[PDB]
């Protein structure tokens, strides 16, 4: 008559839950808070968590003794008594992932901030092109792609900051367990803590955060994102530090056949404060201000900092290549070939025999030490630290033809 059970803490509240693996249609919980009047409650069924739940308000600091009565078929059974008192992305069992509605992916955004923010203080949104009507759209909680427009900025419910209206396309982690992500082109999942993002939508696209503008409304918001496409060949997606680093993210993809299960992103053992501290310590002087200029909100990529044209390090690669530092960092111009770009960033350009030898990457300056840092602190050494880090399979990039679930964890 097995089940699993637990007490989930959110803020100052405790939610007792019971998840049955048998023929259960009703469950009562019997509990005492600090030895008070016994409470006997028929629990409600939460379909999206597939479990029975009862919330005890303001009991996070109390001691709670409880047991359950549930049915398996007609007969009822009592559990033993439990007492109150992971969040790892690996702890979610693949068997617990809902089957997507074809040919999509079940998406879960997960709170791994360990107390920094509650589920109702982390926001997410998905914007991309719907191949069903070719329209730029955002995703709703029912898994529908709704067209964005200029008008959406002033529609009922819209956000405003500093007397300017912005489309409200965001959801809180507490708003959902799993959401179906349908087929989608040029997709981005935006994640932000404490606040949603403030972005203008147009009839044919949107304008994201502009990190070179001193007056950008998102400059003091902590955000990050994953990029994905869901199409007829399945899921294709990645985390990215190409533009900036906002907070640690893990990205886990599981397939329908049950033979693919992979995760990329920052190691779960790295903390955000640790990363900011290690960044400024590990990187050579030229790259340090990338970690301070817009702290504590992000670490910047080199071209958002003093490596840009005119900047104090605009000629950083000068003695090593005849190709400009700006071409190298952005993979354009004389560095438009991905292999040339990558070799130059990894400082293996002048030794062709080392272009695909990972243990020789970043071993001498100049090199993209910002990029190096993300590999050093990522799962399996995989990261998108610059635009062409996928050369020789180094990028935090995953794909599978028969996707089942995608879990994206906001760490801290």
């Amino acid at each position: 008559a097995d089940f699993t059970q637990g007490a989930d803490v959110s803020g100052n509240n405790v939610t007792l839950w019971f998840k049955s693996s048998v023929n259960t249609t009703w469950v009562d919980v019997h509990y005492k808070v600090n030895s008070g009047v016994q409470q006997n409650v028929r629990m409600s069924f939460n379909a999206g968590a597939a479990r029975f739940e009862h919330t005890i308000l303001t009991a996070a600091q109390a001691e709670i003794e409880y047991f359950f009565t549930y049915n398996n078929g007609v007969p009822a059974y009592d559990t033993t008594t439990f007492t109150y008192r992971t969040n790892s992305i690996y702890s979610i069992p693949a068997s617990s992932i809902p089957q997507p509605s074809e040919g999509g992916v079940s998406l879960k955004v997960m709170n791994g901030t360990g107390g920094a923010y509650t589920d109702d203080q982390i926001y997410w949104g998905v914007i991309g092109i719907n191949p069903v009507n070719g329209k730029w759209s955002y995703l709703d909680l029912a898994g529908r792609l709704l067209p964005i427009s200029s008008d959406l900025n002033n529609a009922p419910g819209h956000l405003t900051k500093d007397g300017i209206n912005y489309a409200n396309i965001y959801h809180k982690i507490s708003d959902a367990n799993w959401v179906n992500l349908p087929k989608i082109e040029s997709g981005r999942l935006f994640l932000s803590v404490g606040s949603p993002l403030y972005m203008k939508t147009f009839d044919d696209g949107f304008a994201g955060p502009d990190l070179n503008n001193p007056t950008d409304p998102n400059l003091n918001i902590i955000f990050d994102f994953v990029e994905f496409t869901v199409d007829k060949d399945g899921y294709h997606g990645n985390t990215t530090r190409v533009d900036q680093f906002g907070f640690p993210i893990q990205h886990r993809l599981v397939n329908l056949a049950g033979n693919y299960d992979r995760t990329v992103g920052e190691l779960e053992s790295e903390t955000r404060s640790g990363l900011f501290a290690k960044y400024v310590n590990e990187v050579p002087y030229e790259f340090k201000s990338l970690g301070t200029l817009q702290a504590p909100y992000r670490i910047l990529s080199p071209m958002k900092g003093p490596f840009q044209e005119g900047g104090a390090y605009e000629n950083y690669f000068a003695g090593y290549s005849s190709i400009s530092t700006q071409d190298i960092l952005l993979g354009v111009g004389e560095a438009s070939n991905p292999e040339v770009c990558a070799a130059l960033n990894r400082h293996v350009y002048t030794e062709p025999d080392n272009w695909n030898r990972v243990d020789q990457y970043y071993q001498a300056a100049p090199a993209n030490y910002y990029a190096k840092f993300w590999h050093d602190h990522s799962i399996d050494g995989l990261a998108y630290g610059f635009c062409y880090d996928d050369v020789n399979g180094q990028a935090a990039y995953l794909e599978v033809g028969d996707p089942k679930g995608l879990i994206v964890r906001v760490g801290w």
